[PDB]
């Protein structure tokens, strides 16, 4: 049949993303051009650059982890199959991917006020945002006796007052930071709080 370089890799996608790396996965071309695919070539393009940079020339599996990326920058990726006639058609990712990840947790939670029906909390911003700006915080509460944590506030500022508490009941609180990539581990307030006064 046809004698040619190979068709494009199929279903190229980004499997995982961190502030320093992206893992790619794909499937073999539907057409090899009549000669065995010897290897794949993997390339990256920081989105402001006109030229790709080659990351691997002898990739022998349908996956590759591209590392040493620059935090906060966005990238396109390209994979080509190669046979004895040379380099095949490119598969390129449809959208750019930003090298960033979910943030670190907020700083230590500080208990600011307690009354018979409320608790006020304050915290510092995360030590690092993972490369994507903090969008806000999720406060969760646990009531004595419960096997669950429940969201009790979603705020953009670094403080929250939780109202509607029962006098004499004991509550625990934790806070997580969120950005466009995900949500940090929660940081729990160091001690439970009895609603009183």
């Amino acid at each position: 049949g046809a004698m040619d370089t190979p068709g494009p890799p199929q279903d190229l996608k980004v499997k995982e993303v961190t502030k320093t790396s992206v893992t790619l996965t794909w499937d073999p071309p539907l057409l090899d051009g009549g000669s065995k695919i010897k290897n794949y070539i993997v390339e990256k393009r920081e989105s402001t650059r006109k030229a790709y940079s080659t990351v691997a020339t002898n990739c022998h599996k349908t996956s590759w982890k591209v590392d040493q990326l620059q935090e906060g920058c966005s990238y396109y990726f390209r994979v080509l199959a190669e046979n004895e006639y040379g380099i095949g058609l490119p598969a390129e990712t449809a959208e750019s991917v930003k090298a960033s990840e979910r943030p670190l947790p907020p700083g230590k939670i500080t208990l600011m006020d307690v009354t018979r029906n409320s608790v006020s909390l304050s915290w510092e911003k995360p030590e690092h945002d993972g490369g994507s700006r903090i969008l806000g915080y999720i406060v969760e509460m646990q009531t004595k006796g419960s096997d669950k944590w429940a969201t009790c506030a979603t705020v953009k500022v670094t403080e929250a007052t939780i109202t509607g508490l029962i006098q004499g009941e004991e509550y625990s609180f934790r806070v997580s930071a969120q950005n466009e990539k995900g949500i940090s581990d929660p940081r729990q307030l160091s001690v439970p709080v009895i609603a009183k006064d």
